[PDB]
DNA sequence: CTCTTTTTTCTC
DNA sequence: GAGAAACAAAGAG
């Protein structure tokens, strides 16, 4: 659930509900609902989807322009849409009834969480949370980047991950990435080279573009799985120099990489 | 089998 | 700057 994969599922709502008159909305595991299910039914019940935006990887339901839905996928949220009498299957945990069909969210790890936030803090969420740049070369300045890379010394990978540098790198774009730059995964931001952080800067925007655009790697319907240089190609050979990619531990996270192109 | 492995928040 | 927790199932051997 990157920046890449969540891109992707809002468009797909954005075409298929944007528009739609809400029913009613029913739930099976409520809690989920970190500001109270009770409240967000009592609220969106008998509405209808304004737009689907996104920031970071949160999803972000505009339903009536009074309250903003806050949804995020973790590991393994996933919405889908089918039959208004379609069974319950084991994960569903709740439902958005429209006049024609149903909007169903499930989540084997129920981690997933949505929030009910008023139109007006939308903006003071994001900024409480500390979340970065969208990585796009007008937002994601350069400069700052650099300027926030030499002042630490938390190590690269660990550092990107935190949303805080950029928004929506998660572990597998992380590792493409690091790799695509030539930078291993546990070098200490404040030595990179400026060249370093410039190639850095512009692969992190280039490879969640093109995963974008390939629908994102959902191992839905997306292709780019496909152009993944590392991730999980554990003891398969890199791309350029032909060495084996080493899987291993980095802040307790599965890090692919490779010990030649990148040196650190 | 049995253990390992698969985004964000919080406690230090 | 680390570790744990939430939680459930595929994967490895
Ligand atoms: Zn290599």
């Amino acid at each position: 659930g990157e920046l890449p994969e969540v891109e992707t599922v809002r468009r797909e709502l954005e075409k298929r509900i944007v528009g739609q008159k809400i029913i009613s909305i029913e739930a099976t595991y409520p809690r989920m609902v970190l500001t109270g299910f009770e409240q967000l039914k009592k609220e969106l019940t008998g509405k209808t989807i304004q737009g689907i935006s996104r920031r970071g990887k949160y999803l972000i339901f505009e339903i009536g322009d009074d309250f903003r839905l806050i949804s995020h996928l973790r590991m393994e949220g996933k919405y889908r849409l089918a039959t208004l009498d379609a069974p319950r299957e084991k994960h569903d945990h709740l439902t958005m009834k429209f006049a024609d069909g149903q909007l169903i969210y499930a989540d084997v790890r129920k981690f997933g969480t949505w929030e009910l936030i008023s139109t007006d803090q939308v903006l003071p969420y994001f900024l409480k949370k500390k979340i970065g740049p969208e990585p796009t070369y007008e937002d994601f300045d350069e400069k700052l980047f650099r300027e926030k890379l030499r002042k630490s010394t938390k190590k690269i990978k660990p550092y990107l991950l935190e949303q805080t540098l950029v928004a929506g790198l998660g572990n597998i774009y992380v590792d493409e990435v690091l790799w695509l730059a030539k930078i291993h995964p546990e070098k200490e931001t404040n030595q990179l080279i400026e060249s370093s952080i410039h190639l850095l800067h512009d692969s992190i925007i280039e490879i969640l573009q093109k995963a974008i655009k390939l629908g994102g790697s959902s191992i839905s319907t997306g292709k780019m799985q496909n152009e993944l240089q590392v991730y999980g190609k554990t003891g398969e050979k890199c791309s350029r120099c032909g060495a084996e990619i080493q899987k291993i531990k980095v802040a307790g996270r599965g890090t692919h990489f490779c010990p030649v192109c990148q040196q650190k």
